[PDB]
């Protein structure tokens, strides 16, 4: 009889709902590629006529399950159901050159679009050969109206959380000159670098696959067009931007300073303490005031903390 296909994207959001891509609480990276799922036909578990607020009340029960309580049920009671892209009930995240996406994997399951019969248990498995996989078990009870059309949705299209764990380091340069007047220094231009094995190797402007930045060792870091480069602006600020860092110890390192005239960087691993009080990144050993959203913000840009002074 009737079908209705199934997409998961599979993302990796920060910290601070299956069917929303713009999950309240958290925010995108940037596909993930590489998880797998596990699907199963649940439509055992609806009852004839059974009202809207008891499909959401069923929802939210497997939705708080963890997943390895769902897969003891599942497996139990439950059978493989849809065309997955890995077999009956298996679907593995690949990229999708149609959508032109990451981290998709498309199911097609059969569905009564007229009553709520047909319903799915999704819950993820073990990847493919540091991240929180949070994903949730997704119940899928058909028909899914849309709000505009009033009609069912022929493709559900579901979201399931990744949380990566990521900082944001900023500081603003400041030249000072010997009689005490000082000023935002525009123009410096800065590398990253850490110190892997006993040798530098510098963050460069490879694409962030995954949650993981590339590194090379370099010879000339100024001139290869293979190392991010980090300019001082107007107001002075050496931003990371839309570049984050993992836990762990790195530099800012001045490649061209400003005409007339080695900063660490320190990462915690988390961002409050058992005590519940805030970890700061650390420049230089100054404490960065740092956002969920590691945006640096018009106050931060006024405060111009943390500084480095540059002397003439």
């Amino acid at each position: 009889d009737q079908t209705a296909e199934i997409v998961i994207h599979k993302r990796i959001y920060r910290d601070i709902d299956p069917n929303n891509p713009d999950k309240d609480g958290y925010k995108l990276l940037s596909g993930l590629n590489g998880a797998n799922f596990e699907v199963y036909d649940a439509s055992s578990l609806l009852k004839p006529n059974m009202t809207p607020e008891a499909i959401r009340a069923l929802v939210d029960r497997y939705q708080n399950m963890t997943r390895k309580q769902a897969l003891k049920f599942a497996r139990a009671n439950l059978k493989l159901a849809g065309q997955g892209n890995k077999g009956i009930g298996l679907m593995n995240t690949k990229n999708d050159p149609t959508l032109g996406e990451d981290g998709i994997s498309r199911i097609t399951v059969s569905v009564d679009q007229q009553a709520p019969t047909k319903a799915y248990l999704m819950i993820e498995v073990a990847p493919d050969p540091d991240l929180e996989r949070k994903s949730s078990p997704m119940l899928v009870v058909f028909p899914v109206t849309d709000p505009i059309s009033g009609n069912p949705l022929q493709t559900i299209h579901l979201y399931p959380k990744n949380v990566g764990y990521v900082r944001d380091p900023y500081f603003f340069k400041f030249g000072v000159h010997p009689d005490g007047t000082s000023k935002r220094l525009a123009g410096a231009i800065f590398a990253i670098y850490r110190i892997e094995n006993g040798k530098k190797l510098y963050l460069d402007m490879s694409p962030v696959t995954d949650l993981r930045n590339k590194w090379v060792s370099t010879t000339d870091p100024l001139h290869d067009d293979r190392v991010n480069k980090f300019v001082s602006d107007q107001d002075g600020l050496v931003n990371t931007g839309e570049r984050f860092l993992p836990a762990g110890e790195y530099f800012f390192e001045e490649l061209q300073g400003v005409p007339g005239y080695a900063i660490k960087i320190e990462i915690p691993d988390s961002w409050e303490d058992e005590d519940g009080n805030r970890r700061f990144v650390l420049i230089d050993g100054q404490p960065m005031q740092e956002n969920f959203g590691g945006v640096v913000t018009p106050e931060m840009i006024s405060s111009g903390y943390p500084r480095v002074y540059n002397y003439a």
